């Protein structure tokens, strides 16, 4: 009867300290409360390290395995249980194992979990060399040790997982022996549906298990039924803030049939939480689940809600109105979080105002019990649920229940048995739930990876418990006292992403789309921000001749300004690009074409290079060298600006690379005529005038607009000091032969120019993450980035299913208007770009198998593409579009891929995925391309982080963005005194 | 330049020796900024989330 | 200090960002005869230890010494597949400079000259 | 061919005995030890004892 609430919107990142003042006095616990818990948490502790098999934990321990060497072993454990004859895997474990063909066991194994016919006799000669994670393993441990750690991992992945090639396999596994009920409960192993089938495939699976859990149900009421775990991301395949809309209409009816068949079996149905961007939409959508009248009279729905958020305890508010505006019962389970370092990391690299979570373990601690104190108040609405290994944790949730109805306690299968064990002997009437993860290969290493990341954490309760070096009383400590001080909250050496560089610069600010009220805000201002788009007047040949006399004019004083005024003016520029990013922003959707999280990134960008550049700028510029050299003499190194710089530059990065060359050459003590894309002018007219706000004199820059014969004029003058530029291959040189031509003197050409850019793949990469960063890298921007994925190439054993993966995933991407938010692809620049590019298209389609030809809207607009090549040399250009060309490989062939890419000419970005470091480094070693990622997509290169810029036919250097930039631009000067007169 | 002495005989690593206009290109020989010329820069960038 | 390890970077947690500088490719040394061994030596030295391989074309005046130095470059360490000595004039030196191959040109003489081999490089595609 | 020994005696004499072999299987630079400690690689139970010397003049403890 009371009112539904409004959708969710709690402040993203508040501050640690004033959270930590309301959480330690409200923490206090009496005298007899500490001891009672004090006691039973010593009881569990005891329990724990009774000593039993053991869990994944012990195994790393054990073993002393990296995480990555955990998983690498757990995936040959599953390969070799699922081998049909246990005298097979015998056989393989004991003479082939460890003795040699390690790269082989890695590949084989992992490519099993998407390609069963992949793994099936070699012949193993001695002597290998031992690469791989495997053969690095076996140099560390010997073979025998490798062989006993397999083994173990093998009686965990047969114990603790319900696994089967398809989802009925799983199901039939882990069935129970007759007329009998599950003792366990389900934690699905899906998520992240990259494609449309993905979404059904998991739906179907989710189905499949709610009728196999429900007839072996038992006859009891709730919560003395199973349940099942399901993940929104797993159920749709855009699951984010943009694409809110078609989620709300298009996901709803799907989590809404899955909770009609889990209240049909009358079970625990419960929505896992998962990342901190993703929150507010997952609220949204199970809320309007909830809402469904199909729903009532059934006591199972219930969510996951993470205390590590600071936002924990307002999605408590939010979800008990919730449950009395429908008058529902809901079964909730707390837990900490198991996404902590993703959260870091995104903050970070999003440039947000603070981290949506704790940054100290102590306070996220704090805060869940402050939350279960909540949840137990809410109580017999809602029935909490406290999943958690943590046996202080445990014993002190209990201690405030002050009974043990109404609630239980979960865990997952192989971790927290002999806590619940015990604490089960000391109290009868205690509940806990435990889950098995269920699922399919194809979902296996996605989970693992969470998995391993928590059992392998020094911070870790369950690590801990294991070490036998840490004392009972060390577990025992209480989280209050660890904080000790509201101002001692966030974690003294991880600093705000504001600071990520300091002291060096100021980093610029990003915005969190899956904060509504951030997203709301930044689309607003935008739209606010107005633009007819005026024509812009070319320049005539002379009055491009008078911009260099003009330039040149200016020089002398500019040139003699000192450094820090120099840098200030940089400095000051980038205030006011990120004091008006709106107004930028709007420039760069509307003649840049751009979406808006382009158009903010090159925002960020441009900030970045004017920061950067004027940090290095002071290094440099600042004061002379002082060379060591005879007494009565003094010798000093100056670096002085050269004179008037052109500076030319590319319609796809219209404000930062235009800021970038030119802030750079200005910096080092250059005056400028610059001259943009005649797609560009606009922004670059804009940008210009800033610079001259910001403090840059009006003699010292000028720009020029018109075409490539107006940048000819500019080049072919004699009085110039040097030329920046960034575009075509082909424009560079026909630059460089008209300075060349020149009787004058030589002068510097900066020129950073197309790419063939490749990604190499093996079957240790993750196919989920491979689809999203190949999406990312060559569709993203339209593929109008010169680090744009153009070549990918992909071991045949997973070629098929990475290949599917990705035109699945660039089928879900929306074309369209880059003004609307819920677009991931705009237009291509012009007509003219167009044209070229679906000459390609038309072209690769006669020559190369189509696996993709997105639909694409009337205008502008070219969809993604992709083509698979019978081989490489079957691509000869930059294509410069939202087109994948694909190669698939044989292992034993990565010679020819190598030599393949070398081919070209070509060297800007190279894409490697692969879990094999010696695979990874030997490509490095073998090739000279200018910017490598490994396990991440090619592009967005950020100042001061990635140094920008290729080699061969993709640049001459120096790297923009680096340490070797500004130099390039100045020339040196040595003074040396004879000062023996002086004495 | 060269003040109250003679015009010759750069030092290595003292007098790093070298003109610009008509007289050069730079880098100076015998200087700090020599060596980088003739290298090329490679950025290599790694994903290190699944290790912690 | 610049070869011996690689630079870091600042960035993210969870990410590692490595800057390091190698080698082009083959160079071509040409060197005058006013200083047919130190000039000679200091080109091709800074190549060298760069990471470059290097054939070299000294002054048609001074090709003993430059012989007598390659030698002793060989000699001192440098890999006999790692540095070669070209003797000749100025058409053979245009010769090396025209070569589609090379990575780059370090060149000590005449204005005209380097213009000369300035247009040659241009020239190429 | 190998002896193995077993230790034989009285409970009178067994102390003074299991001390002495503690405080060798409890050493850190015992190999057994480290042998039994897999954060030790193979490679560095197997470093000659001249390479962990290298000079004369380095022969003693310098602490
Ligand atoms: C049945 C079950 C279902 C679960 N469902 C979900 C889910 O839907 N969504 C989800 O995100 N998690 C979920 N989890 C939680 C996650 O998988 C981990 O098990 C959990 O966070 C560990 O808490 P703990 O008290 O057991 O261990 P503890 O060792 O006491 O705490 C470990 C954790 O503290 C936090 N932490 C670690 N370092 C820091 C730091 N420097 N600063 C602040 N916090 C830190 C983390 O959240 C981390 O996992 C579930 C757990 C179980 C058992
Ligand atoms: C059957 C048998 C009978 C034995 N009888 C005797 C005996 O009668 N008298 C006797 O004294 N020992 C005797 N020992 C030796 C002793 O008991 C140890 O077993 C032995 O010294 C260990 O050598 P190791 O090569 O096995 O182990 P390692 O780990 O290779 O070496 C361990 C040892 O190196 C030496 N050491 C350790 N640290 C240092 C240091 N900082 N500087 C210099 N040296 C260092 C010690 O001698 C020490 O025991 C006997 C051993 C066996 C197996
Ligand atoms: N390596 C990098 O960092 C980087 C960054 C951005 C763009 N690019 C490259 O730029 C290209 C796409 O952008 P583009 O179409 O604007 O490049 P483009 O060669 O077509 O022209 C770019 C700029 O040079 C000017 N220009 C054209 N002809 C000229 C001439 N004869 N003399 C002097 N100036 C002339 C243009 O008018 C313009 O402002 C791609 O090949 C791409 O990869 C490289
Ligand atoms: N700035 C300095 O550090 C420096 C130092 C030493 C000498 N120099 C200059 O060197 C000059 C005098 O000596 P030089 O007579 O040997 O110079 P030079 O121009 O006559 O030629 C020198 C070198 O280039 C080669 N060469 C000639 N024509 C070539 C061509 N068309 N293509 C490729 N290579 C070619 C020669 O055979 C020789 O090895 C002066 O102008 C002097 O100032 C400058």
């Amino acid at each position: 009867m009371p009112n539904i609430p409004p959708p969710f919107t709690a402040p993203y990142a508040p501050d640690d300290a004033e959270i930590a003042a309301r959480l330690l006095p409200a923490s206090h616990l009496s005298p007899p409360q500490e001891a009672r818990i004090h006691r039973t948490a010593t009881r569990l502790i005891e329990a724990i390290r009774k000593r039993r098999l053991g869990g994944v934990e012990d195994m790393l321990r054990e073993f002393a395995l990296s995480t990555k060497e955990g998983l690498a072993l757990m995936v040959l454990a599953e390969a070799l249980l699922r081998v049909p004859d246990a005298r097979t895997a015998d056989q393989f474990i004991e003479d082939k194992l460890g003795e040699g063909d390690f790269i082989h066991h890695e590949t084989k194994s992992t490519a099993f979990l998407v390609n069963a016919s992949a793994w099936a006799a070699r012949v193993i000669q001695p002597g290998e060399t031992p690469d791989g994670t495997i053969g690095r393993l076996v140099k560390r441990l010997g073979a025998p040790a490798v062989r006993t750690a397999t083994r173990q991992a093998m009686r965990l992945m047969g114990n603790h997982f319900v696994l089967g090639e398809t989802i009925e396999q799983a199901l039939e596994r882990g069935k129970p022996r007759s007329g009998q009920k599950t003792r366990y409960s389900f934690d699905m192993l899906g998520e992240g549906a990259r494609t449309a089938a993905d979404a059904r495939r998991y739906f179907d699976a989710y189905a499949s298990a709610i009728e196999t859990i429900g007839k072996a149900a038992g006859n009891h009421a709730l919560p003395d039924r199973p349940g099942i775990s399901v993940k929104l991301s797993a159920l749709h395949p855009r699951f984010e803030a943009i694409s809110r809309a078609r989620v709300m209409v298009e996901l709803v009816p799907q989590l809404l049939d899955l909770a009609q068949r889990a209240k049909a079996h009358d079970l625990n149905f419960t929505v896992d939480a998962e990342e901190a961007d993703r929150l507010e939409l997952s609220l949204d959508v199970i809320a309007a689940t909830l809402a469904d009248p199909s729903l009532k009279g059934w006591d199972g729905f219930g969510l996951a809600i993470q205390a590590y958020q600071k936002r924990a305890s307002a999605v408590i508010d939010y979800v008990d109105a919730l449950a009395r505006a429908h008058d529902r019962k809901l079964m909730v389970r707390l837990v900490k979080g198991a996404y902590w370092d993703t959260e870091i990391k995104r903050a970070q690299e999003r440039g947000l105002d603070g981290y949506p979570v704790f940054t100290r373990k102590a306070m996220t601690d704090l805060n869940y019990v402050a939350c279960a104190s909540k949840l137990l108040a809410l109580r017999p609405r809602i029935f909490p649920q406290f999943a958690t290994h943590n046996a202080l944790t445990v014993a002190t949730v209990l201690e405030m229940a002050e009974g043990s109805s109404g609630f239980e306690f979960q865990r997952l299968h192989g971790m927290g048995e002999a806590l619940y064990e015990q604490l089960a002997k000391d109290h009868a009437d205690i509940a806990y739930r435990t889950y098995a993860p269920v699922g399919s290969h194809r979902d296996l290493l996605a989970y693992l990876v969470r998995r391993l990341l928590e059992n392998g954490a020094n911070s870790s309760f369950v690590a801990q418990a294991a070490d036998y070096r840490v004392p009972v009383p060390a577990l025992l400590q209480r989280p209050a006292d660890a904080i000790v001080r509201p101002q001692a909250a966030a974690h003294p050496r991880i600093p705000l992403p504001c600071d990520l560089f300091a002291p060096e610069r100021r980093n610029s600010r990003g915005v969190e789309f899956g904060a509504r009220t951030a997203l709301d805000q930044l689309l607003t201002d935008v739209k606010a921000e107005t633009g007819d788009l005026k024509p812009i007047a070319d320049a005539t040949p002379d009055q491009a001749h008078a911009a260099v006399a003009a330039a040149r004019a200016g020089f002398a004083g500019w040139s003699r300004t000192p450094a820090g005024i120099r840098a200030a003016a940089l400095e000051q520029a980038a205030h006011l690009l990120e004091s008006r990013s709106a107004h930028f922003i709007a420039l760069l959707q509307r003649e840049g074409g751009k979406t808006l999280d382009d158009a903010l990134s090159e925002l960020r960008e441009a900030a970045d290079f004017c920061r950067y550049y004027a940090a290095q700028g002071r290094k440099l510029f600042g004061s002379e060298t002082a060379m060591p050299g005879p007494t009565g003499e003094s010798n000093a190194l100056t670096m002085r600006g050269r004179g008037v710089f052109v500076a030319i530059s590319p319609w796809n990065f219209p404000l930062a690379i235009f800021l970038g060359q030119v802030t750079a050459a200005l910096m080092a003590g250059n005056s400028v005529v610059a001259k943009p894309a005649e797609q560009t002018p606009r922004i670059a007219r804009e940008a210009v005038a800033l610079l001259h706000e910001a403090g840059i004199p009006k003699s010292a820059l000028y720009l020029v607009t018109g075409d490539g014969r107006i940048g000819a004029a500019l080049t072919a003058h004699p009085d110039i000091a040097g030329v920046v530029f960034t575009g075509s291959t082909e424009v560079a040189r026909s630059i460089n032969r008209a300075l060349a031509a020149k009787d004058g003197p030589i002068v510097p050409l900066i020129a950073e120019t197309g790419g063939i850019n490749a990604m190499i793949a093996d079957a240790t990469a993750l196919p989920e993450q491979v689809a999203d960063d190949v999406v990312t890298s060559a569709f993203r921007s339209a593929g109008q980035r010169c680090s744009a994925l153009r070549l990918l190439f992909v071991q045949e054993d997973v070629a098929d299913r990475m290949i599917e993966m990705v035109a699945g995933a660039a089928r879900e991407l929306k074309i369209g208007d880059p003004s609307d938010v819920a677009t991931h692809v705009g237009p291509v620049i012009d007509v003219e770009a167009k044209q070229r590019l679906d000459a390609h298209i038309a072209r690769m389609k006669t020559e190369a198998r189509l696996h993709f030809a997105g639909p694409a809207p009337e205008g502008c607009f070219v969809a993604p593409h992709i083509f698979e090549l019978t081989e490489a040399g079957q691509l000869t250009e930059e294509v410069f579009g939202p087109i994948l060309h694909v190669v698939r490989y044989r292992p034993e062939n990565l010679e020819r891929v190598l030599r393949a890419i070398e081919r070209t000419g070509y060297g800007l970005t190279l894409g490697v995925h692969s879990r094999i470091d010696d695979s990874i480094e030997a490509i490095i070693d073998r090739v000279q391309v200018g910017n490598i990622y490994v396990n991440r997509n090619m592009i967005g290169a950020v100042v001061g982080v990635q140094p920008f810029g290729g080699n061969g036919l993709s640049g001459t250097g120096p790297k923009a963005g680096g340490p070797h930039y500004l130099a390039r631009f100045a020339t040196e000067q040595t003074v040396t005194i004879n000062t023996a007169a002086a004495g």
